[PDB]
């Protein structure tokens, strides 16, 4: 879930803002995406939006109905690491991996204030 996604975010990279850090970042980093990546970051973004691509492709997230920031799932924290538990199934498996690939990747990948909030119709 989105919101598990941003907690996974602030875990990985403490004193980070998600939504105001991450969204309508690059050419990916938020609603859709085309064009080529324009860095690192971007990049993480495009990889998570092919992840949650497969995922509803996935034959076991068949009886998932909705976008997969609607499915829910189970990780803890410490010491920011990541973890995706045992307990969660194989859809909510999968989504809680496409989601702490892209804290990580988030959180090893430069980050450009240019990049933000970039004209997307120009350069994208
Ligand atoms: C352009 C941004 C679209 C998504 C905004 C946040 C939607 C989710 O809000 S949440 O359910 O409390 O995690
Ligand atoms: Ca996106
Ligand atoms: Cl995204």
């Amino acid at each position: 879930a989105l919101w598990q996604f941003r907690s996974m975010i602030k875990c990985a990279i403490p004193g980070s803002h998600p939504l105001m850090d991450f969204n309508n970042y690059g050419c990916y980093c938020g609603l859709g995406g085309s064009g080529t990546p324009v860095d690192e970051l971007d990049r993480c973004c495009e990889t998570h939006d092919n992840c949650y691509r497969d995922a509803k492709n996935l034959d076991s997230c068949k009886f998932l109905v909705d976008n997969p920031y609607t499915e829910s799932y189970s990780y803890s924290c410490s010491n920011t690491e990541i973890t995706c538990n045992s307990k969660n199934n194989a859809c909510e498996a999968f989504i809680c991996n496409c989601d702490r690939n892209a804290a990580i990747c988030f959180s090893k990948a430069p980050y450009n204030k240019e990049h933000k909030n970039l004209d997307t119709k120009k350069y994208c």
